[PDB]
């Protein structure tokens, strides 16, 4: 059957031609207005980016090439003996819009595992970084250190034509994706454990190699990694990690430098730390109520939080009107595997009572939980308790989402990203003219 | 007066609240005004033309060139403080102007230079990591690795983790920014000495200004190359907020990553060959021309080479602009430097002959809007004269300069409370649905 590169090579010309015709025929159609408040508001609402793999449906949650989370759980292939969707099969879907067969996904997993060795200078660099250097900084350093392997950088220097760009971007992307479990696990073992790391299993799927390289052989934790990577993979192109990866890649930096920049965005505490923010809040709550998770006690705790002007982390959305389906998938994992874990009893009781309290309080739109309200409890159950590592796991997952878009951007010839700035003095002059 | 002058931090703290209040009122009273339309071709065109960013320090005047806080390049050259003995504007004086909108005094600049020099030591782990990287790992990748490895020093990251009030964010971002700026000459120079020379590096001079320490750490103690570094850093410092390195730095900073992680990401954007290698692209083209014409820089031979290039379908790098309607004043400042220091250097004679002949040829060929040169047409020849010939290092120098422009905007963003940047994406199938809806009614 076709490999991923072969299938993409077959289908992308017609999709590129469709976009070219769409741009030419409808490019002058006005699709929105820019308000002054949007320039001073982080470009919120500006329809300015093209991102093929996922789109938020305000009524149903994030969709991956049109599929909801439960549809992805049904349709993607599974490792034998598992019902979790394989994240490398999601990588295939995000890049092509198509579901791979069992045999296709098996060959992609073996290709990723064969590309997973990291060079000596990167092993050395990692082993020497200080333990107080945050795991996200270690992760982006190691990915940037792989730039000497970039096949795209070398092809650009040799003057290849633009038609060949996506092929080299694809090779760097699979090489980089293959290496992330080894980099992430080396950081984990060095900072938090004994510095000793096992070797990639050539016949394992991607989440399974991640779990085992971190040092976790429990079969249910392997299933958690498969699910965690799939659901954290992508969430449109306007979030800071996807956007930064795309922006840096638009200047033709390789996937290594582009993902490293994206990881530095994910490292920002307004983007990548919500799992740890929820966990800290839950731990403080658990201590402060001495484990009393009665509805009365939890309800009071939420009111005392809100009356103090503090947030209930991980609840509320500007747009999505129901629980995030990525939260539900993790709730369903806990109900099947450990429904009586005490920290889960707390998370589940908050889900029962917080929406109603937040509604009555009246200041939270769509007071339902997101993915980050449920991820930490699952990691804790299996002993992965080092919360300063959790955004590294998120970064491995987010590479599954952002690397396909770099490959598609190069196949379709997306140009350098270059919005326009002005100073406040000049915006005031422009506004005065407009209002005249 | 027997009281000391304000430092940079004290002056910014004095003036920023009123400016923040003016921004807040502007947004309140005029936020609903329509300032532009988004066309479908802009979402598929890199957001070109969307008025979506606020960047205080510089704005391109399509009739004059780039302005820094409203001043042209010649005005910057006249009004900024200079080192004793020199006529070049000091880049740390420009850092002051970009952050405050004000021209500092000589004494203020001397004190800022001393503060940057005091902040120049890098930690041992960064020294050892740099000395262990392979010489074949590109200088820009080494540079952003070293900047990221300083994150363990971040004062903003530590304050955020302690739950400090948002009121305090700019102050900690300011400290990290000056700490980072102070270390870039040592980082960039260690890369240069390790990769290209003998690995041996001098130490920072506490009484030297910023460009002078960069020049001496690279290995140069002679006045004219010191002056080149002062000019080079000043003119490359800033160019609006929509270029990839400025935009990436702001975008990553908007998620509250520290200046170390923000600048490292911006440096990875500057490393992209569509953004940070135009100096080297011009150099390569000049060297190919020089070999082909065997050093004959007569106007007629250069005119024929340019016509032959254009007639073959090839481009003349470094000429032509989309909006700017005359020669880039940053090019002119570099030409003035060459005419003062080495007017008959051979590679400058070639650059000068192109400057004389290319605008006319490009105009007559008729496919180049505004057929005048930009900054990158002139920077490589100046570095070559002084023996800094390793082109794969040139974007590191640009990155040192660009930190002067982007770090003030991170500090300002935190002082005014700029929010996380989050434009919206759609897939092509959803854009098609949205366009059909618009074009149907
Ligand atoms: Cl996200
Ligand atoms: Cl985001
Ligand atoms: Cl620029
Ligand atoms: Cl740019
Ligand atoms: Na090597």
């Amino acid at each position: 059957e076709q490999t991923l590169k072969e299938r993409f090579a077959e289908i992308i010309p017609a999709k590129a031609e469709e976009i070219k015709k769409f741009k030419k025929e409808h490019g002058k159609t006005v699709i929105g207005e820019v308000l002054l408040e949007q320039a001073y508001g982080g470009m919120r609402g500006i329809k300015g980016l093209v991102w093929e793999g996922s789109v938020l449906d305000p009524e149903e949650g994030i969709r991956f090439r049109g599929r909801t989370i439960p549809e992805i759980q049904r349709e993607l292939p599974k490792a034998e003996g598992s019902t979790e969707p394989l994240p490398e099969a999601l990588f295939w879907l995000l890049l092509t819009g198509e579901i791979p067969t069992d045999a296709q996904v098996k060959a992609l997993s073996a290709d990723l595992a064969a590309r997973s060795e990291i060079p000596e200078h990167v092993i050395q660099l990692l082993d020497s970084l200080p333990k107080d250097l945050h795991p996200m900084a270690q992760f982006s350093i190691a990915v940037t250190a792989l730039e000497s392997e970039s096949k795209f950088a070398k092809a650009y220097a040799q003057g290849v034509s633009k038609k060949e760009y996506w092929s080299y971007t694809f090779e760097d992307s699979l090489d980089l994706l293959g290496k992330l479990p080894v980099i992430a696990s080396k950081i984990y073992r060095n900072v938090f454990k004994d510095g000793k790391i096992t070797s990639t299993d050539p016949n394992a799927d991607y989440g399974k190699n991640l779990a085992q390289l971190l040092g976790y052989e429990n079969k249910d934790f392997i299933d958690l990694m498969r699910l965690y990577l799939t659901i954290h993979s992508d969430h449109e192109g306007g979030n800071v990690s996807a956007h930064t990866t795309h922006l840096v890649g638009s200047a033709l930096s390789s996937p290594y430098l582009s993902l490293a920049a994206g990881l530095n965005g994910l490292a920002g505490p307004l983007h990548g730390r919500a799992n740890q923010e929820v966990l800290e809040w839950l731990f403080k709550l658990r201590e402060e109520v001495k484990g009393d998770y009665s509805k009365e006690t939890i309800e009071k705790y939420l009111w005392d939080t809100l009356n103090a002007g503090r947030v209930v982390p991980g609840y509320g959305h500007a747009v999505l009107r129901k629980t995030d389906p990525r939260y539900t998938a993790q709730r369903e994992f806990a109900l099947k595997h450990f429904p009586d874990y005490e920290l889960f009893k707390l998370v589940s009781t908050i889900y029962e009572v917080a929406p109603g309290v937040l509604t009555k309080h009246g200041k939270t739109k769509n007071p339902w939980p997101n993915v980050d309200s449920h991820s930490g409890v699952l990691l804790q159950y299996y002993g992965l308790t080092e919360a300063s590592f959790y955004t590294v796991l998120f970064g491995v997952a987010r590479a599954i989402g952002v690397l396909p878009q770099l490959i598609i951007d190069r196949a379709v010839g997306a140009p350098i990203e270059r919005p326009k700035s002005f100073s406040t003095e000049k915006y005031k002059e422009l506004v005065k003219k407009i209002e005249s």
